[PDB]
């Protein structure tokens, strides 16, 4: 038998309000969610490249810096996998819910004035777009300093962080989107290629689509 430690955290007040706003209001442009995830994946990769200045040991990695997309129609999930820096426990808690973001209220205000959900990234809260198409989000992450963790929230006010004892993934972050029944278009290969070409064409790393 294996064992994992679980922690439940409250979402910062305005993050929780934002998550409600997304989950219960219709928008679409929803496809911008993929660009946000690829962008964050791209930053984690930039950090790996710069960390080398403070830790030359990083250069010794055989791992290729890239982004993989994996649609699974049998399970109704879309997974975005990167080989970036990863996130320690503190990084997950601080950056995925617990700390205030100075752009949160302003964004909820812009949205109420009909601004496009596509502005989410420039307000400092782009990750919560994942909730435009997913009823539950699992974030598997592995950083050099620390253990592998899984973050998870079906929304509802909180999120748990636990030490992941599942399949090791090596350095990086894996975002697993459990799609709402009506968002199945994001499992199709033609739909997937359309939004990448459309929103993530200038990304500096290889992006790969795995089909079937
Ligand atoms: C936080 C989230 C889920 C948006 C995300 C984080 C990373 C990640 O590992 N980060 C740590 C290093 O700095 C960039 C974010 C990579 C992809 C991704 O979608």
């Amino acid at each position: 038998m294996e064992e994992e430690e679980v922690e439940t955290f409250a979402f910062q007040a305005e993050i929780a309000q934002l998550m409600s706003l997304i989950i219960n209001t219709f928008y679409s442009n929803k496809e911008i969610f993929l660009r946000e995830l690829i962008s964050n994946s791209s930053d984690a990769l930039d950090k790996i490249r710069y960390e080398s200045l403070t830790d030359p040991s990083k250069l010794d990695s055989g791992k290729e810096l890239h982004i993989n997309l994996i649609p699974n129609k049998q399970d109704r999930t879309l997974t975005i996998v990167d080989t970036g820096i990863g996130m320690t426990k503190a990084d997950l808690i601080n950056n995925l819910g617990t700390i205030a973001k100075s752009g949160t209220k302003a964004f909820m205000e812009a949205l109420q004035a009909g601004a496009d959900i596509s502005m989410i990234g420039q307000f400092g809260v782009g990750f919560y777009s994942a909730y435009l198409v997913a009823e539950k989000v699992t974030v598997i992450t592995k950083h050099n300093d620390d253990e592998q963790y899984a973050w998870e929230s079906s929304a509802g006010g909180s999120f748990t962080v636990r030490t992941d004892t599942g399949e090791p993934m090596g350095r990086g972050t894996k975002v697993i989107l459990h799609l709402k029944e009506d968002q199945t278009e994001y499992l199709e290969e033609r739909r997937i290629k359309e939004i990448v070409k459309k929103h993530s064409q200038f990304i500096g790393y290889p992006i790969t689509l795995f089909v079937e």
